[PDB]
């Protein structure tokens, strides 16, 4: 698990085929090991050696867009005959600098300079892709960003000449100089729809795919349709169509965000997340907001009309014809969800993996089945800090069974498949996980290149055979599957025979085998958040709880896994009931309530929350004598059940929300508490109790001496302005006196 944290937040990432890992951070860029181990380089665009942002940039609501100053990062021309790959660069600073670079020493000389090529606009989108283009095939760049923003200050002036202000995509020459763009190599825009935000760029069958959407910078709500942007691939902008994208199923008034998207190349598939407007940060996080959507680029590629919706044509005006045509997801593969965040498709084994970062991080993978139906995502990684996914997953180029998982400041290298929970074949093969294979010279589910050691290729059994063909004993016993020796011995209790031969036993050369109608009121329900490991104990309010038999609440979280179906535990008064919810993923599930028959009455959403961990302790010592209220910093406490102090237990009370807590030191000593929820117990730090401290009085003003507790003035109460300091004593001073500290009350 090799971590990889930078000092400001990652503003791009990507990974060159074999010269590492290029990570984009403040104002420097990086270059790693794939083992994100060592910068083998780094460059400070900015200032040298301070690589600082230069201005603050807020981290919005997780749907809004983010803001960075490294709009291009991507390599190219990698993997050539004699020619070193190019990394090109395009940064905010400088009017929009953009350079090319070779790709490796990053303390190389920029080949070429270039200004305007990405958006100057910490905040605007860019998405860039290069291509081979011309009579020679040089190597262009297709770049799509928010050149123009309503926010410019007379101190520095960004937004470019009044001739390139509606500038959408520009085709830019990575030879010429500066990255010059012809007069027809760039596509205008439509100056009605506020701005465009674009979220990336991709080559599909000879053209060039901007997906985005537009958006109001200002006010941060998009105003209409996620489209898709359809290109000629070639040197001069041939607008080939616009297609708006549906994927508002599920949702009230749809899903009009983008917030990643992917192309899984060897499938001719597109698949990218949306997600509709989460109030602020999360307070209309629904169970449905966000949602991976699958198009079939065929549909895309035939359904884009030239229609000047959004980007002026040659051949009519701004949203005076047609609209666009709507794209419809593949309907058997959208997975609804409440916080989505990041895709990556990819094709292995003739099987789609998607991998999917949620805004907790989570990174966890679905599996498409025969018609790309989506299984129950398993989750394969979680971040222990629940910082949202970057939404860009980059798979590690030169070893493929590891992905750079980049979140917030901090980049990873996360395996693909957690294939060691498997014990048997089944379990290795019923999962139908495409990386992960079944290993007889080691008999574990592990992935190929970890049990491809022996060369005969049917030792690791995958899943193309089938989860039947694992050895299995056959009734005259014999050996059924696949072994990986043709020779071995049986052994039944008490026939032996020897080879493919004949208790049971079927023992090999590397490995073994052996087996022997009324009104329904619902006035609310409490708690909202309950904790993964379930809520014994969940109270539904309301009316006429004892007029019906069979109530059943049902729980849907994700639009693929199951649902949640269980019974009241014990019907208490008319007015209240009880139910006990079970184990669960992270999730925030919606809740609705059957009675004894009928639709279901959706009571409201409720979050499962990850487990509480516990991040710090305030005062971190207090006398033997407590009563100080220590302050828990942590995360998900607002779902702690209770608290334990473990030296003898003692109860005590908490008085908390959802990020700290406070509760006075009980002891009356280095003693641990432990959050204990629904029968479990996690550990907290250790809160040590020393002797009470001695005092000497003097003297409006009042002078106090005092020979490691940390004392602070909602702590004393001195009747007749507290301002103290260490001197060594300690003094204290203050502007029949009585001074309470802790449960000590004295003078
Ligand atoms: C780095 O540069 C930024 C520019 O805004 C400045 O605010 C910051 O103080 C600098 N830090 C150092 C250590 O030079
Ligand atoms: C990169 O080039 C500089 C320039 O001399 C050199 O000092 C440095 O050692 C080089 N680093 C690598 C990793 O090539
Ligand atoms: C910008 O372009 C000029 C022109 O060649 C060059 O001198 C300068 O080094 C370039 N800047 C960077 C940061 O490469
Ligand atoms: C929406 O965008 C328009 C044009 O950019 C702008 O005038 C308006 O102020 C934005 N909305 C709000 C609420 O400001
Ligand atoms: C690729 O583009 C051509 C150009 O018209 C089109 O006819 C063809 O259908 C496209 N390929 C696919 C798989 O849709
Ligand atoms: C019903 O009993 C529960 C406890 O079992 C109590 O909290 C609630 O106030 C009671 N409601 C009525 C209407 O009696
Ligand atoms: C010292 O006391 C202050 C007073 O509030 C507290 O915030 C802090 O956590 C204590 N411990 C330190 C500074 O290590
Ligand atoms: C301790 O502090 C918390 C918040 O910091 C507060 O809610 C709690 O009531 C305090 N306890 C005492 C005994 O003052």
């Amino acid at each position: 698990e090799p971590v990889w944290r930078s000092e400001q937040a990652i503003g791009a990432i990507a990974a060159s085929q074999e010269d590492g890992v290029f990570v984009a951070s403040g104002s420097c860029l990086d270059q790693l090991d794939y083992s994100l181990e060592h910068s083998l380089s780094r460059l400070y665009r900015d200032q040298a050696g301070n690589c600082t942002e230069p201005v603050s940039l807020a981290p919005p609501a997780r749907p809004r867009p983010g803001s960075s100053f490294s709009k291009l990062l991507l390599p190219y021309r990698e993997g050539a005959a004699g020619l070193g790959g190019l990394l090109l660069t395009g940064w905010t600073f400088d009017r929009g600098a953009c350079e090319v670079r070779p790709l490796g020493n990053l303390s190389r000389n920029s080949l070429r300079n270039g200004t305007e090529v990405v958006s100057c606009h910490p905040q605007g989108s860019t998405a860039g892709v290069v291509y081979r283009a011309g009579r020679n095939n040089r190597w262009y760049l297709a770049v799509a960003a928010t050149y123009v923003l309503p926010e410019p200050e007379t101190a520095s002036r960004c937004n470019p000449a009044a001739s390139d202000h509606d500038t959408a995509i520009a085709l830019k020459d990575t030879e010429g100089r500066s990255l010059a763009t012809q007069e027809l190599g760039r596509l205008k825009l439509c100056e009605g729809a506020g701005s465009l935000h674009f979220v990336d760029a991709f080559l599909w069958n000879g053209s060039i795919y901007f997906p985005y959407y537009p958006y109001n910078y200002t006010s941060g709500a998009a105003t209409g349709w996620p489209s898709m942007a359809r290109i000629a691939q070639s040197t001069e902008v041939l607008f080939q169509g616009q297609a708006s994208l549906d994927c508002g199923h599920g949702h009230p008034d749809g899903r009009r965000l983008l917030l990643s998207s992917s192309l899984v190349e060897a499938l001719d598939v597109w698949a990218g997340v949306f997600s509709a407007a989460a109030g602020e940060g999360q307070e209309r996080r629904s169970p449905t907001t966000t949602a991976l959507c699958l198009f079939r680029m065929s549909e895309i590629q035939a359904r884009a009309k030239r229609v000047s919706w959004d980007f002026k044509t040659a051949e009519s005006h701004c949203k005076e014809g047609d609209q666009p045509e709507r794209v419809q997801p593949i309907a058997s593969s959208t997975l609804i969800h409440s916080d989505l965040t990041s895709v990556y498709g990819t094709v292995v084994m003739n099987r789609t993996v998607l991998f999917l970062g949620t805004g907790d991080g989570q990174l966890l993978k679905v599996i498409l089945g025969e018609n790309l139906t989506s299984n129950c995502p398993e989750v394969i990684y979680e971040i222990k800090e629940e910082t949202p996914v970057f939404y860009k997953l980059v798979p590690d180029p030169v070893k493929n069974i590891y992905i750079y998982l980049t979140a917030g400041k901090e980049v990873r290298r996360i395996r693909v498949a957690n294939c060691n929970k498997h014990k048997s074949c089944s379990e290795c093969l019923t999962a139908t996980d495409p990386h992960c294979g079944w290993c007889h010279s080691l008999q574990r589910c592990t992935f190929q290149g970890d049990c491809v050691h022996s060369e005969n290729l049917e030792n690791w059994l995958d899943i193309s055979s089938g989860a039947k063909k694992c050895p299995k004993i056959q009734i005259t016993v014999t050996m059924v599957g696949s072994f990986s020796p043709r020779h071995s011995k049986c052994m039944v209790k008490e026939l032996c025979q020897n080879k493919c031969t004949c208790n049971v036993m079927f023992s090999f050369g590397s490995w073994n085998l052996s087996d022997r109608l009324q009104v329904f009121y619902i006035k609310s329900i409490e708690p909202q958040k309950v904790s993964t490991l379930g809520k014994s104990n969940v109270i539904v309010t309301g009316a006429n709880f004892t007029r019906a038999s069979n109530i059943t609440m049902i729980l849907k979280g994700t639009s693929t896994c199951d649902k949640d179906v269980i019974q009241v535990s014990h019907v208490l008064n008319d007015t209240h009931m009880k139910f006990s919810l079970p184990s669960s993923r992270k999730e925030m599930k919606d809740v609705c309530i059957q009675f004894d028959g009928g639709n279901c009455s959706s009571v409201g959403s409720l979050s499962y929350i990850a487990l509480p961990h516990c991040s710090l302790i305030f005062p971190a010592t207090t006398w033997i004598s407590g009563g100080q209220n220590i302050t828990m910093m942590g995360r998900n406490f607002d779902v702690i059940d209770n608290l334990i102090i473990s030296h003898g237990n003692i109860n005590v009370s908490e008085y908390c929300v959802a990020t700290y807590c406070g509760f006075l030191a009980p002891s009356l000593t280095n003693v641990t508490v432990k959050l204990r929820v629904q029968d479990t117990y996690l550990d907290c730090g250790t809160l040590q109790y020393r002797e009470d401290p001695r005092f000497t009085g003097y003297r409006t003003e009042l002078e106090v001496k005092i020979q490691n507790f940390n004392i602070s003035k909602k702590d004393i109460e001195i009747t007749l302005q507290l301002n103290c300091s260490f001197e060594n004593t300690i003094l204290c001073k203050i502007k029949k006196v009585r001074v309470k500290l802790g449960n000590l009350e004295l003078y």
